[PDB]
This record gives structure tokens, sequence and C-alpha cells, in this order.
DNA sequence: AAATTTGGTCATTTCTTAACTAAATTT
DNA sequence: AAATTTAGTTAAGAAATGACCAAATTT
């Protein structure tokens, strides 16, 4: 039912699969224990910038640098895959 | 001083290591995880919505997490993630936050 | 009873998009 | 040498934005 998903590792070495928005939750919830209360800024932008990286990195690996297989593949168009790109400079 | 932390250690999940030692990663390393096993179960199925699908799975949880906090107040929150009010309000009318 | 927030339109921008190139590159 | 990818342009369609406001609410 559930396509994008983590292994994790119990108490008693059972690994066993995980929503990854479920990692997302704890990786905020964390973050905002942190945070006494120093107001949050562009917290989109902060989360966008650390996940848009690895799936970058993933999709110009699996696809072995094609970019116009790349796009394709998350249903985007290819200049805005380069704009992406270029904003981290993975060119 | 303070010592600097690394935009990969402002979000990070706890893992357990080769020591069953319990340690901080960063968030990027889930999600990397995430598709290399996605692709390995993909066995030559196409993929078309990548990016949405994993937009999908992230805002939920930021948006979720980030209207606990400011218990139920929208205006705090699209401040506080830097977005406009209105797409804030859109976006949680898509992921059925009401 | 003030102050804030919700909800909702509206105009301007800014971002994404397909549709086309000519060049470089893979096949 | 043909087919595919790249690194661009365009235009036009879509998404995001701040600025409003009137109502609902929270202080």
């Amino acid at each position: 039912s559930d396509v994008l998903t983590v292994s994790t590792v119990n108490s008693q070495d059972q690994v066993t699969q995980k929503p990854l928005r479920d990692s997302v939750k704890q990786a905020l919830k964390n973050y905002f224990a942190q945070l006494n209360g120093q107001d949050v800024n562009d917290l989109y932008e902060l989360v966008l910038a650390e996940v848009e990286q690895p799936l970058l990195d993933m999709v110009m690996q699996y696809t072995r640098g094609n970019q116009t297989r790349a796009a394709l593949m998350m249903g985007i168009n290819r200049g805005t895959l380069r704009k992406k790109l270029k904003k981290y400079g993975m060119n």
C-alpha cells in the first residue's frame, strides 16, 4: 500500500519498514525541541532544500545523468529540473 | 563561540549504528534510502509523478507538525513556513487537513 | 470592545510549462 | 549517419503572492 518507506531496527534486531513521512515528522519534532521559541522563518524553503537534493541526486543516478529521462520520471518540465540543479549547483 | 551546525544536521532522524549506539543522521539520508528502496521494488515499471509523490509524502508531515505547533493557527503557520496564507490554505485543503 | 484571525476575492508577479531550436553527444 | 540529448529561446497558462476586506473568534 505504502511506497516511500525506510528500514528500521528494533530492540529485538528485527528490521521493519516505515513510511518516510514518519521520519519527516520526527525530524521536525526534534527541530522544535531544539528551538526554545526562536521564531522560525522559511521552514518550507528549508524542508524543500532538504528533500529536493536527495531526490535530484538519486534520479540523476538512476538515469545515469540523463536529464531528459529524469524530468519525465518526476513529471516536471526539463527546464524546471535544470533550474533546480542550478539551484543546488548539481550541474 | 558556537559550534557549526551544517544544514544537514538542522533536521535529523535517530538511528542505531554498527555498535548498537544511537545517533542522529540527516533527513536527506532517510529520503535517499526511501528511493534506493523504491527503485529496487520498481523492476522496470515506469514512473511519471515521482516529484508529486515525494512532495505529498513530505508536505503532509510538515503541515501536520506545524499546525500542531501553532495549535491550528494558520496565520502563524504560514508565517513561520514562509509561504502565503492563501497557499497554506490550499495545501491544507489538498491534504484533508480541516 | 479590541485585537486577531479566518475566509474570501483581486491584481500583479513569479514559476512552470510545451513547443522549437541548433548545437553537442550517444547510438 | 540517425537518433537522442542538451542548452538554450519563446508564449502562455498556472501558481503564488501581498493587499485588501467583512465576518467570525479570541484576547
